[PDB]
């Protein structure tokens, strides 16, 4: 009755609806190498725009996603995507303990009903926690 998962962490940068990762959609899941222009927004992140469609949408994406490789006049960023996920020591995905899990990364978890899918790490003596949009489950 209780069950694993097997999981691997996207091949992807998160350009989310707000600058944070709970309670945030995906604008893009931007593959790791992508080209694109951002914003410096705060301390911990970059913002930016996209077209879907005719209209413009704006995203934010962590700073360790984005490698700026050349700087606008206009205060803008040339920056290439850095894939990785994140797992937290707690369910607001916001600071305190958290690992930096690299694109590709192979883990098992646990069917989560409320979507915070634990992460019971050998070397450490605690549960970290990963939302569903960072990983793949393979079929």
């Amino acid at each position: 009755m209780m069950e694993n998962i097997n999981i691997v962490i996207k091949d992807v940068g998160y350009f989310q609806d707000k600058p944070q990762f709970l309670n945030s959609k995906s604008v893009r899941q931007w593959k790791h190498g992508t080209k694109v222009k951002l914003t410096k927004h705060n301390s911990h992140w970059y913002t930016g725009v996209v077209k879907d469609g005719n209209k413009s949408v704006r995203g934010y994406i962590y700073h360790s996603m984005a490698k700026v490789t050349s700087k606008n006049s206009d205060g803008s960023v040339n920056a290439t995507i850095n894939a990785h996920a994140f797992c937290w020591d707690n369910k607001k995905l916001n600071g305190g303990d958290f690992i930096n899990l690299k694109r590709g990364f192979k883990g098992i978890t646990h069917p989560a009903s409320d979507g915070f899918y634990p992460l019971y790490f050998a070397s450490r003596k605690k549960t970290f926690y990963i939302p569903r949009y960072m990983f793949d489950i393979k079929k």
